């Protein structure tokens, strides 16, 4: 059907069956062909988004009677081994639920429930819903960002928090095999679903993710991820127009898993100039796209919450990073984790940049932190980073003149400096344990390395020589640490340090 005044309509299908798929921008399955854009309407005759022979469980969840408003939970679908899919009253439709299917097996097309609306007009409910991708789906309130989405990753999470909700961007393109922060994010962040919209993908760099991602395990649960996945593809034979589509589709998508009370995570990837469709305008409907990110009290009668998280891939044309695209991208975004080259190239894994990424949401979710985890996480993230700081500035001098005239203080910070980065920030994503960090093990470790800070400072303030503590025993179980998953073992390591440092009093006097 056509559509009068500016868009054709451009919608995409909202119910079982969204998981473990393969789109393009316009959510036609995978490997299906062209459309074309414009400040108007366009075309597509082919392919549908949700099998409608499918059979699913449907377990209902509201009875005759019941009045509902838009987003109330009407049902329950078993999805994949990982999820359950919530059946919602689509928003705009409230009233009297005068009939409701039983328990039992049902294809999409089939009307699970009807809705006598307060005018008398009856509405008929099925497993899914249409949505206009180019509409942020509605919602009762956008919470100021306060709950951190835990990545696991403690160069991040410490340093360069993302918050449930808010709005991030790494250098790009995901498919790039000089880093793997990328995927650990995907599989780590306590989001329940995630959205991704593959878009780097040029040459064998779509083929590594078509026959790999049925293979990834979700380490949350043993079972495959793309049982809690939903991508999205951007090929460049696709049409620039499907091409533009996509991340609306994506964060469409993405905002109908929130909408249910999920947690979701959207990754968008991207080579140089991912677009063509559509002045500084661009710059302002972009801000738009990053605008729907957002962690919100959902429509519903119940009180409830879910979010969308966005990680945005950013590759520039020449890859100088002053080009249009990382600037309008970086203007709107609240974090920035800046992989570096010369970072991986020396082999600090996660190559984060700890001078110059930044994040936006740090005084937002110190007090989760505070309240949950521990008091002081604030205080220690700023005295680890004045610390980094200060050693950024002492190697620029000690670049023009030399280490031969450091005062023991200033290799002292040094020392502990290096501690910092080795035994904090660097961390083993290919190790069982130190993949993930919990956020109680991160602290810990924080405690462990600035408590051996006070002590390293406390020393040296009594002469005992910076090279008797850089040979401290404690030292090596601190370079160890992120490697121990018993947390209480790692803790000791503070009264070990204590001990060791007495020793040392001792065997120095006064």
């Amino acid at each position: 059907e056509p559509v009068v005044g500016t868009g054709a309509s451009l919608s995409v299908e909202l119910g079982p069956r969204l998981l473990t798929s393969i789109y393009d921008g316009i959510q036609r399955p995978l490997e299906v062909i062209r459309e074309k854009t414009g400040d108007f309407i366009a075309r597509g005759v082919t392919a549908p988004a949700l099998p409608r022979d499918k059979k699913w469980h449907f377990i209902p969840k509201a009875k005759v009677g019941d009045k509902v408003v838009g987003g109330d939970i009407i049902g329950e679908v078993p999805e994949t081994s990982i999820i359950v899919h919530k059946i919602m009253v689509p928003p705009g439709i409230e009233g009297e639920i005068v009939e409701i299917a039983e328990e039992g097996d049902y294809t999409i097309e089939e009307v699970i429930a009807k809705v006598k609306t307060p005018s008398g007009e009856i509405k008929e409910l099925k497993m899914y819903q249409r949505w206009p991708v180019r509409v942020k789906r509605p919602y009762k309130e956008k919470l100021p960002p306060e709950v951190p989405l835990i990545t696991g990753q403690r160069v991040i999470d410490t340093f360069f928090p993302q918050a449930k909700g808010g709005t991030a961007a790494i250098p790009g393109p995901f498919g790039s095999g000089a880093t793997v922060t990328q995927h650990q994010l995907a599989k780590w962040s306590d989001a329940q679903v995630v959205i991704y919209i593959g878009c780097g993908e040029r040459g064998n760099e779509m083929t590594d993710v078509l026959e790999e991602f049925p293979k990834l395990k979700d380490p949350k649960t043993g079972k495959p991820l793309m049982e809690r996945t939903v991508l999205i593809a951007n090929t460049s034979n696709m049409p620039v127009a499907a091409r533009e589509a996509s991340i609306y589709t994506g964060i469409t998508i993405a905002e109908y898993f929130r909408d249910m009370g999920y947690d979701v995570a959207l990754m968008a990837d991207s080579t140089s100039r991912w677009a063509e469709a559509l002045p500084a305008y661009l710059a302002s409907k972009l801000a738009e796209f990053y605008e729907r990110a957002g962690r919100v009290v959902t429509l519903g009668s119940d009180y409830r919450v879910g979010s969308v998280s966005v990680i945005g891939a950013v590759s520039p044309p020449g890859g100088d990073f002053s080009e249009p695209v990382v600037q309008n991208t970086l203007r709107v975004v609240k974090v920035f984790w800046a992989l570096d080259a010369d970072l991986a190239r020396r082999r600090h894994f996660p190559a984060i940049n700890w001078l110059t990424s930044y994040s936006l949401y740090v005084d937002a979710v110190k007090d989760w932190w505070h309240k949950n985890i521990d008091p002081e996480w604030k205080a220690m993230r700023d005295k680890a980073m004045a610390l980094l700081q200060k050693e950024s500035e002492l190697q620029e001098i000690v670049r023009i003149v030399g280490p031969d005239a450091l005062p023991e203080r200033e290799r002292a910070i040094l020392l502990v400096a290096r501690m910092l980065r080795e035994d904090y920030l660097q961390q083993d994503a290919f190790d069982e344990v130190d993949t993930y960090c919990p956020p109680e093990k991160q602290v810990t470790m924080m405690r462990v390395l600035l408590n051996f800070y006070d002590k390293t400072m406390e020393a040296i303030n009594r002469g005992v020589p910076l090279e008797e503590i850089a040979k401290l025993p404690v030292r090596e179980e601190i370079g160890r640490m992120k490697f121990e998953r018993d947390v209480s073992k790692i803790r000791s390591l503070i009264d070990k340090t204590n001990e060791q440092f007495e020793e040392l009093f001792k065997k120095y006097g006064a």
